[PDB]
This record gives structure tokens, C-alpha cells and sequence, in this order.
């Protein structure tokens, strides 16, 4: 399940991926500098996913898998999208953009992708 604290820390194609997502360089750079922290409370199909970034600014997110849900995209951008569950993976899709998240070896890891580049993430599990 996706539950407990997590420590986002090693990433790939981060700057290109965020630039394609459409993000300002100052926050791309400072976000990388700030090791991101994350926490999740899976709840029988419902979820309350949370983030802490660019100076640990907290943000809350939430959805039910299979259903469309509103997904804020930082204080500024926003979109609606469907979060999904293909067994262990927490699959998800967006207009012209896709990702899948997954727990492996009791670690939160993900395989995000956009435009024409991957974006693996790694986030150790902790409490
Ligand atoms: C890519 C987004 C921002 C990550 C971040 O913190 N970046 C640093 C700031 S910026 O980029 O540099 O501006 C994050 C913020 C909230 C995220 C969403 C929410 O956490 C809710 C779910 C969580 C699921 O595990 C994956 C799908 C998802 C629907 C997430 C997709 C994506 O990872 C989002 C939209």
C-alpha cells in the first residue's frame, strides 16, 4: 500500500521533465536543491497524498482510484485527471502526459514520463 512517510531524494531527467511540465527555472532549481519529502494515507481506494517542497511548502492532494479527481498542481496550475490502480502500481494519466507510481523493496519509487523523456523517482520509506 502507499502509506507512511517517504523521502524523495534521487531523481532522473528532473529538470527536463519539469521544464516540459511547464515550470519556472527558479523553482526547478530550488526544488532539486531541497530534497523533497512526501507522505501518504491510503484509505481503501480513497487516498490523501501529501507533498513538501521548495522550502518544504506543504501541499495536500487526494483522489479515489478509478474515479476522476481534481488534482491541484502547485499554487498556480491545476487540472482534473484519473488516478488508477493496476495491482501494485498506482497508475495515472493526464492530457498529453502520463505516470505510474509503485512500491518496490518497501521503498516508494516511480516511473514518470512526459513529451519524450522518462522521469524515474526514488523516495526512501520512513515514519
Ligand atoms: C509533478 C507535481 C509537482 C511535484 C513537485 O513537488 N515539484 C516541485 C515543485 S515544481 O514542480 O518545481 O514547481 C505533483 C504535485 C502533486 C502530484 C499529484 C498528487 O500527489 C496526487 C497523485 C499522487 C500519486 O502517487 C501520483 C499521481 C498524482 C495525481 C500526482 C501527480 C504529480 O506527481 C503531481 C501533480
Amino acid at each position: 500500500a502507499f502509506t507512511g512517510k517517504f523521502e524523495m531524494e534521487s531523481e532522473k531527467n528532473y529538470d527536463e521533465f519539469m521544464k516540459l511540465l511547464g515550470i519556472s527555472s527558479d523553482v526547478i532549481e530550488k526544488a532539486r536543491n531541497f530534497k523533497i519529502v512526501t507522505e501518504v494515507q491510503q484509505d481503501g481506494q480513497d487516498f490523501t497524498w501529501s507533498q513538501h517542497y521548495s522550502g518544504g511548502h506543504t501541499m495536500t492532494n487526494k483522489f479515489t482510484v478509478g474515479k476522476e479527481s481534481n488534482i491541484q498542481t502547485m499554487g498556480g496550475k491545476t487540472f482534473k485527471a484519473t488516478v488508477q490502480m493496476e495491482g501494485g502500481k498506482l497508475v495515472v494519466n493526464f492530457p498529453n502526459y502520463h505516470q505510474t507510481s509503485e512500491i518496490v523493496g518497501d521503498k516508494l519509487v516511480e516511473v514518470s514520463t512526459i513529451g519524450g523523456v522518462t522521469y524515474e523517482r526514488v523516495s526512501k520509506r520512513l515514519a
